[PDB]
């Protein structure tokens, strides 16, 4: 469980800061969740609270999503200060560059050989498993083996990986339900954010005095790690989930919902 979002305190640090950091989960943060996701085209009042937010210059605005650079960029891209990450670290746009990243080519994907190999050998010993591969990650399924026998045959893909690929390559090796995921450790939320801060700069007088992080599920919950680790004075980050006062998380507050989210940016929008 975590307390309501204290929004005096966020405010005080807001205004004492002389640069700021803010990064925003889209999905289910910004905007709320829907049946279609083709729907969750954000509303004018979303664009319009992003676009005052990061016309101030002493602020960073980021975008984090799993969309595709093209959704980005149609109905983001227009701002041309907001910082946009997509398909989940894959691409990336600094704010007020008109210049995306791929961070797919410049990084070495030579594991992807090393794992379908490793891939290969299971999946011979397997009866019912196979390879998926998507474009940066490759994953082992294995929901049709008998259970005890796919776990039996997934702990020794595991121990392989993590002793031969994952001390070679910046890769991370991520367990599933019934299956094995590899994929480069610049997909994981916590990496970005991360690096978000390290992008700073060495000289601790250039770190950002505030920072804001918001995200309503699992895979935000990696940044907040992150954040806690990132030597930040606690009094200048505020990690926040989305969802109930009850609600387990590494964040240290929480809002409600999307709607609250817009709410308490339009505050700091109107702090003048
Ligand atoms: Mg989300």
């Amino acid at each position: 469980g975590t307390p309501a979002l204290d929004r005096a305190k966020l405010l005080k640090q807001y205004r004492k800061a002389r640069k700021r950091l803010f990064m925003f989960d889209y999905d289910g943060t910004l905007t709320p969740i829907v049946k279609d996701p083709q729907a969750a085209i954000p509303s004018d009042r979303v664009l319009r609270t992003l676009k005052t937010l990061a016309a101030d210059p002493r602020n960073a605005v980021w975008i984090i999503s799993g969309r595709d650079q093209a959704f980005l960029d149609e109905w983001m891209g227009h701002i041309p200060e907001l910082g946009l990450s997509a398909e989940h670290g894959c691409f990336i746009r600094q704010p007020r560059s008109d210049d995306w990243e791929n961070l797919a080519e410049s990084s070495d994907m030579g594991w992807q050989k090393e794992v379908m190999e490793v891939f290969q050998h299971f999946t011979e010993r397997t009866q019912g498993s196979f390879i998926e591969r998507k474009r940066v990650a490759l994953t082992w399924h294995y929901r049709r083996a008998d259970p005890e026998y796919g776990a039996f045959q997934a702990r020794e893909c595991r121990k392989m990986l993590e002793e031969t690929v994952a001390k070679r390559w910046e890769v991370e090796v991520m367990a599933g339900k019934a299956n094995l995921e590899v994929r480069p450790t610049f997909v994981n939320k916590g990496f970005i954010a991360a690096r978000l801060v390290q992008e700073y700069g060495t000289d601790p007088a250039q770190a950002p005095e505030f920072v804001l992080c918001l995200g309503d599920d699992f895979t935000d919950e990696d940044m907040f790690r992150a954040l806690k680790k990132s030597g930040l004075p606690a009094g200048h980050v505020f990690s926040v989930t989305v969802g109930a006062s009850s609600k387990q998380t590494e964040a240290s507050w929480h809002l409600l919902e999307p709607a609250d989210v817009i709410g308490t940016i339009s505050m700091l929008n109107n702090s003048s």
